[PDB]
């Protein structure tokens, strides 16, 4: 399963190209403002199989829990109701969502380390990057 390795707490240090990510997600310029401002912490827990990844920030909370697998009803930080999926690829936590004809892929990896999210939507692709705290 998932790496015991991606548990605990992370905290953005880097991002690259959110804006255009979230552009392409249709959200507006204000809450991309903050967006681009916020940087989050992110915790990842398990209990049995269900995997629980925590995202906090001033501007907003979000937290989704799932088993591997098995598709999932999700509401994202920006107020999309997809459905969603993660699945394990070489250890890569992979989640897409998918509503409205739409999809974005949100694929989390631990790199010497470091947790690297890429965030691809429309030929747009986000990296953030996460310290271990
Ligand atoms: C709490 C994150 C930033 C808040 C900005 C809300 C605008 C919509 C953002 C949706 C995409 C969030 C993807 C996060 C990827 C990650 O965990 O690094």
């Amino acid at each position: 399963g998932m790496s015991n390795k991606f548990l605990g707490t992370w905290k953005l240090v880097s991002s690259e190209n959110f804006d255009d990510y979230m552009k392409a997600l249709g959200v507006g310029l204000a809450t991309r403002q903050l967006g681009n401002l916020a940087k989050p912490t992110v915790i990842i827990s398990k209990k049995g199989d269900i995997i629980t990844i925590r995202t906090e920030s001033t501007f907003k909370n979000t937290e989704i829990s799932f088993k591997l697998g098995q598709e999932f009803e999700e509401t994202t930080a920006d107020n999309r109701k997809t459905k969603s999926i993660v699945t394990l690829q070489r250890g890569s936590l992979n989640q897409v969502q998918r509503w409205d004809g739409k999809e974005t892929t949100i694929k989390r990896k631990l790199v010497n380390g470091k947790m690297v999210a890429e965030c691809k939507m429309k030929g747009v692709v986000c990296t953030r990057i996460y310290e271990k705290v």
